[PDB]
């Protein structure tokens, strides 16, 4: 019976999903997902320590005094373990 | 001398400035960012082992054969070692 239409309906049905399961597997390995959430980290640890440098720095100078230079990055760190 | 203007000047830009790092801190631990990379990761997953599943009922079926079935999971596989 022409039902050998059903099977080779859902064969290519199959086969065109497939297609679909491909792309979004593409879409995935080709994300730069991770990457994008790791340079961010990486702009933010930077940003952090250029102003840690400008802290040391004006302690050396006299502008803080060591307890306030030591509160600035106390006060860094704190943050950054929540 | 004022010069203590400027020294006043200097403590408080770093203090804002430590507000600014402690903002780029917070919003970067608040970040959801590697979450929704995974939870797409885990979309795929779901996805792919949902259509997999069709093809192995397929075969069972006598819709595809064995070689057939075998071959699109082959694909599949493939496709995720790239």
């Amino acid at each position: 019976m022409d039902e050998g239409i059903s099977k080779k309906f859902a064969i290519q049905l199959l086969e065109d999903d497939a297609e679909r399961i491909k792309m979004l597997i593409r879409n995935q390995k080709n994300s730069l997902c991770i990457s994008q959430c790791k340079a961010f980290e990486e702009v933010v640890d930077t940003q952090m320590y250029g102003f840690s440098r400008q802290v040391t720095y004006a302690t050396r100078l006299g502008i803080l005094t060591n307890d306030e230079g030591h509160r600035l990055l106390s006060d860094l760190e704190r943050e950054l373990n929540q």
